[PDB]
């Protein structure tokens, strides 16, 4: 057992093992706060968040087990993992603090305001994160510039996947980098949200605005129609929703733009791949694996070095536990951490 130390830090009493120097708050992440630490054992620069309230009701303890679970598993270069997880607690009894530790990237997609081949390595990062995240059966459903980290390298990672409600769990989206599809729920969706959201950002990346900037809903789907045309009857087919149908055929009928026209003297590449990206039938959309060997990504793709990840066990989501059966489930999972190398 390492020695903790405490420290007010904007409202909340931090305690922390003394391997960790220097907090200083950043603002907030998903379901916390974060500090930006220095870890003396390794020299290495990191994130601290602790959690809060992790176990003050279903949602929340629920919602700290998923997010444990998800670190522990991952091990790809841009997807974020856990370099630690600790609590100030001796037993089970008095556990009530969970603190995640991770690398510290230093920006995020969101400051950065790009040349071709900027937006080539970034985008193919996503999209080789994003190839090892769907294999595992975990679909990140809010990918948008702020949880892509990226250092003064470009090099990037991926965060906060796996923790936007599947179909509550106090997760709050973005709406302007969601799939139409599961903003409406007007059709099923499957891992090909995210490639939307690749969309969107990828878009943004070489014009400087945002694709989408919707002020609600409707308005939002009103701007992705003007973009990719209203649909026909193929794809109006696959809609339950007599509503969402209503909506689509009620707006005056938008042919689809040419997205040479939108994205500006950009490679044309790029732009056949937005094409295939911002489509409205989610099952004729790009995947991530197939958005790999595009040819805009020739530079960069390697077949031999886009790896896919391990079985991940998240059966648990059918749950419905009492807080103290998540509680321990989340205990164990923090005793039973091994460090990387
Ligand atoms: C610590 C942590 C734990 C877990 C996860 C995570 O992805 N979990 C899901 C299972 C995938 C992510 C992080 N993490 C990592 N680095 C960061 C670096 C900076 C920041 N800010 C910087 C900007 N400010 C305005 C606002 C916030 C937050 C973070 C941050 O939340």
């Amino acid at each position: 057992r390492p020695t903790f130390y405490r420290q007010e830090l904007n409202k909340t009493i931090w305690e922390v093992p003394e391997r960790y120097q220097n907090l200083s708050p950043v603002g907030s992440g998903a379901y916390g706060s974060v500090c930006a630490a220095f870890d003396t054992k390794t020299g290495l620069r990191v994130a601290v968040k602790k959690l809060s309230r992790p176990f003050q009701s279903i949602i929340h303890a629920k919602r700290t087990y998923r997010e444990l679970r998800l670190l522990k598993h991952m091990k790809h270069e841009n997807v974020i993992g856990l370099l630690d997880v600790f609590t100030p607690a001796r037993s089970l009894e008095e556990f009530n603090d969970v603190y995640l530790v991770t690398h510290l990237m230093g920006a995020d997609l969101n400051n950065i305001v790009l040349t071709d081949d900027h937006v080539q390595f970034l985008i193919y990062q996503i999209l080789r994160g994003l190839k090892y995240i769907h294999s595992a059966d975990i679909i990140h459903r809010d990918l948008k510039p702020s949880n892509l980290a990226v250092n003064e390298d470009c090099e990037l990672k991926i965060l906060d996947f796996g923790l936007a409600r599947h179909t509550m769990t106090g997760y709050v989206a973005t709406r302007w980098y969601r799939a139409p599809e599961i903003m409406l729920n007007w059709m099923h969706y499957n891992q090909t949200v995210d490639i939307w959201s690749v969309g969107c950002i990828m878009a943004e990346l070489l014009t400087g605005r945002t694709l989408f900037p919707g002020t609600d809903h409707i308005d939002q789907l009103k701007l992705i129609l003007r973009l990719v045309g209203t649909p026909g009857a193929e794809l109006l087919k696959k809609i339950s929703s007599e509503s969402a149908r209503n909506y689509i055929q009620s707006l005056t009928q938008m042919p689809k733009m040419n997205f040479a026209n939108v994205f500006i003297g950009a490679n044309p590449l790029a732009v056949d791949l937005l094409e295939k990206m911002l489509v409205l039938d989610s099952d004729k959309r790009i995947t991530a694996a197939q958005a790999l060997a595009h040819a805009y990504f020739a530079q960069y793709h390697d077949p031999d070095d886009e790896p896919v990840a391990d079985p991940y066990d998240q059966s648990f989501e059918s749950r419905d536990l009492l807080i103290d059966e998540w509680k321990s489930l989340t205990y164990d999972e923090v005793i039973s951490f091994v460090p990387p190398p």
